[PDB]
């Protein structure tokens, strides 16, 4: 495969109780004495880095349990966590244990109520575990057992099938191996930008499961499909066939009004208004995909209201020419304890302090609200069992402030850590500094000269074998590594940073204390004010906490008159929309104005700079660039922000900020300067029929709810969208007004910048 056969997962043990131990050099070597499987069916191993050493297991996370731990990486066998049969099942290793009657089997083991022909004695090689159903024989019928009644011998299970060959629905859940799309084109893989810059980055949803270059539905999509190797075709729908299999369960169903009623199969068939459904199976008087051929599982029946989509209520097309959709009104449910409005997760905002909060010792006290690990991974909430179940819960730790989602320290170890939302590497440290000899990153180039562990303890000589004998990570086995004396040295780039084999007999290795090295000045996107960071369900956003916006410019003509917002990119250059230079193509008629927050009353501290020059973006000319008269003075209130890299495509539902001054009369907030958080909405949703029908181009950006959330234009035109990414804001959008403002159940559009820097910088660098 070589390993496409196992389930990685770093930082993750499973304790085993039948296991054997052993020296392997590598996961390869490792896996190999897993595959060459005697005395147990190996199921499961785990691999320790900094040790040589292998354990190989017949536990899986299924029958056994996992902790977070130091270096090793676990793989299991995909095969034996596969609850889904494919063919015959020949291969089915699941824990299904009643037949498709219900009856409990026996056990392959036993000899009552039944005598069996087939045993783990007889066919060892068979998976005769437990009362677990299996195709010992591959009967063209699919899984069995013997039967705990007696009068009836054996007798099928209902296995649901397993979703390689063919998809259930629409594919939500489709995890195949088709790789070409309808046409024939064949995918581009997930994880590459070429030929197409897009914003389904595995590393962003590791839950959508967007492997290698493999048709899938990641958003609701008719069915799956995939980004194309043909620079002329952005993307396409594949060509997935459908299983005649019953679909895994779902439910429950009403016949009544339970929350946006996407569980109604009630048979109402007018709307609100009162007009008659057109049946979903019908294409007059209306045109339209949602047909019981593409949405099977969501029971398109007749002309009844249905909530297919992700819509508010019920609704259906209408047999009325003049009116395409409405919405039902359905009447509500009853009492119960389930549909109390209470279900699924959504996640937390992105509260995490830009201006980067610290620990004190090993921080155990620390009670912030920073979410973000070392590598830039967001935090699994401590509440929740998905990705990684655990035990680290406010139950079991009630002073360790386990709220939310934010790094916490409950087990005592070395620093705040958090388990983190990739399925594939179980918890990491935070991203924190400890409230010149410094590291830059993890410190796999640091060569300087800390030799104490972070207990105390000194480290022992990388050249010596006492107190601690290590066949690796020696000066001769890493002569690359600069394993000098006994300094503190990272040769294995391991996400803890620096470690040295400890003087301490009873303690083979532990991590140093290597801060990471201080920086000159000011950076790029980097407030010295944590912003508040408006949360999204708020009408016209919130005032901006004073200066949290440090590139924020305010366009003014020579008469003191506020117009536009611009972006700060370096000293002498503000970004803006080519809008904004509509009244005058003159510099001198253009007042750029620094570090404020007022509109009118200017703070002391203002810079008022002036235009010396205007370039226009000449391809598209909707943004422009202004050169100030002077470089602006870099403070704690003027600050720049940075620019993403060429042709960046923010990912779908990523958090970003619209900034400026708002001209709304009858308000609180006027003249001050205003934020609204925006979530980013990927140009394919953002193109779809219901909201821009084709209508925005690449060089472009969505950004705002698709759920009646505003009605109004945010910012100033020529104004920032930011969106923070693991240590700064990224100026991603520039705000354009006649662009198209965001109106309900439609995003804001605006200029991406990812797409014009290098015209940017190449200006200003001749210029
Ligand atoms: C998820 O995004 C959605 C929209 O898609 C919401 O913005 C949501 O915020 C929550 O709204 C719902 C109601 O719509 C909740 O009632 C929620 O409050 C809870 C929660 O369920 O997470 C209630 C609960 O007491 C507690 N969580 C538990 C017990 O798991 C916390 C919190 O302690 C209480 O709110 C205080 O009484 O939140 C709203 O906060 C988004 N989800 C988030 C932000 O997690
Ligand atoms: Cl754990
Ligand atoms: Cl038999």
């Amino acid at each position: 495969e070589p390993l496409d056969d196992y389930v990685n997962t770093q930082g993750a043990s499973l304790f085993s109780v039948t296991k054997k131990q052993l020296g392997a050099g590598s996961i390869e070597e490792c896996a190999a004495k897993c595959e060459e499987d005697e005395e147990f069916t190996c199921r499961a191993f785990q691999y320790h880095s900094k040790e040589q050493q292998c354990v190989i297991m017949a536990e899986n996370r299924k029958s056994s349990i996992i902790i977070r731990m130091r270096d090793v990486v676990l793989f299991e066998k995909k095969v034996y966590l596969s609850e889904c049969k494919t063919g015959n099942g020949k291969n089915y290793r699941g824990t299904m244990s009643k037949t498709k009657n219900g009856i409990t089997c026996q056990k392959w083991s036993s000899t009552s109520p039944h005598r069996p022909r087939f045993s783990p004695a007889t066919h060892p090689s068979e998976g005769l575990e437990e009362n677990y159903c299996r195709n010992p024989d591959n009967d063209p019928q699919g899984p069995w057992c013997y039967t705990t009644d007696p009068e009836k011998r054996y007798d099928y299970c209902d296995i649901l099938e397993c979703e390689e060959e063919c998809m259930h629905c629409s594919g939500e859940n489709y995890d195949g191996k088709i790789s070409k799309t309808m046409s024939g084109l064949e995918c581009q893989a997930w994880d590459s930008q070429s030929p197409h810059a897009h914003g389904y980055i595995p590393s962003k949803f590791p839950n959508k499961n967007l492997k290698k270059n493999y048709c899938r539905n990641p958003d609701r999509e008719l069915r799956p499909w995939c980004f194309t190797t043909d620079p002329n075709k952005r993307w396409e729908l594949c060509d997935i066939p459908r299983c005649t299999t019953p679909p895994p369960s779902s439910g429950p169903t009403y016949q009544c009004l339970k929350g946006t009623g996407e569980n109604y199969r009630g048979n109402v068939a007018v709307t609100v208004s009162g007009h008659t459904c057109q049946h979903w199976s019908a294409q007059t008087p209306h045109t339209h995909n949602r047909t019981p051929e593409n949405f099977p599982c969501k029971n398109l029946d007749e002309n009844y209201c249905r909530n297919p989509d992700g819509k508010r209520a019920p609704w259906c097309h209408t047999t009325n020419s003049q009116v395409r959709w409405e919405y039902c009104k359905i009447p509500s449910c009853d009492s119960s304890p389930v549909s109390t409005e209470q279900l699924a997760p959504t996640a937390p905002p992105e509260l995490t302090p830009v201006v980067q909060d610290c620990y004190h010792g090993d921080g155990q006290s620390y009670r912030g609200t920073s979410s973000t690990t070392t590598t830039g991974k967001k935090c699994q909430s401590w509440s929740s069992m998905t990705p990684h179940r655990h035990q680290k819960t406010p139950e079991n730790y009630p002073n360790a402030g386990l709220t939310m989602n934010y790094c916490r320290n409950p087990d005592a170890d070395k620093g705040p850590w958090c388990f983190t939302t990739d399925p594939s590497v179980r918890w990491e440290y935070c991203n924190l500094k400890k409230c010149e000899d410094c590291m830059f990153g993890n410190g796999k180039g640091y060569r300087g000269k800390r030799a104490t562990t972070v207990t105390g303890t000194p480290c022992q000589d990388w050249a010596a074998q006492e107190p601690h004998r290590h066949s690796i990570f020696t000066p001769e086995t890493n002569p690359r590594a600069g394993l000098e004396k006994n300094y503190c040295r990272n040769p294995d780039g391991d996400v803890g940073g620096p470690w040295c084999y400890t003087t301490n007999p009873r303690k083979l290795y532990d991590y140093c204390d290597v801060p990471q090295c201080a920086a000159p000045s000011f950076d790029c996107g980097k407030p010295q004010v944590e912003p508040k960071k408006c949360p999204g369900r708020v009408v016209g956003g919130c005032v901006a906490h004073p200066h949290s916006w440090p590139w924020q410019v305010s366009l003014r003509t020579r008469f003191g008159m506020h117009f536009c917002g611009g972006t700060l990119i370096s000293p002498e250059w503000v970004l803006t929309a080519a809008h904004c230079l509509e009244k005058s193509p003159r510099p001198s008629s253009y007042k750029v104005i620094l570090g404020a927050h007022q509109e009118v009353n200017l703070e002391p501290h203002v810079q008022e700079i002036e235009v010396s020059r205007l370039f226009l973006e000449p391809t598209r000319k909707d943004i422009a660039l202004l050169k100030l008269s002077s470089p602006a003075v870099i403070t704690d209130k003027v600050i720049p922000a940075c620019l993403p890299s060429p042709n960046y495509v923010v990912a779908d539902r990523t958090e970003c900020f619209i900034t400026g001054w708002g001209e709304t009369q009858g308000t609180f907030g006027a003249g001050l300067l205003k934020e609204a958080q925006l979530p980013v909405i990927e140009n394919k949703v953002c193109n779809r029929y219901e909201f821009l029908n084709g209508r925005v181009q690449s060089t472009e950006l969505c950004a705002g709810h698709l759920a009646g959330g505003t009605d109004s234009c945010q910012g100033d035109s020529g104004g920032p969208l930011v969106c923070f990414e693991k240590d700064k804001y990224i100026l991603q959008g520039v705000t354009s007004w006649g662009l198209g403002c965001a109106r309900p159940n439609k995003p804001g559009v605006y200029v991406r910048v990812s797409r014009f820097v290098t015209w940017i910088e190449g200006v200003m660098r001749n210029n």
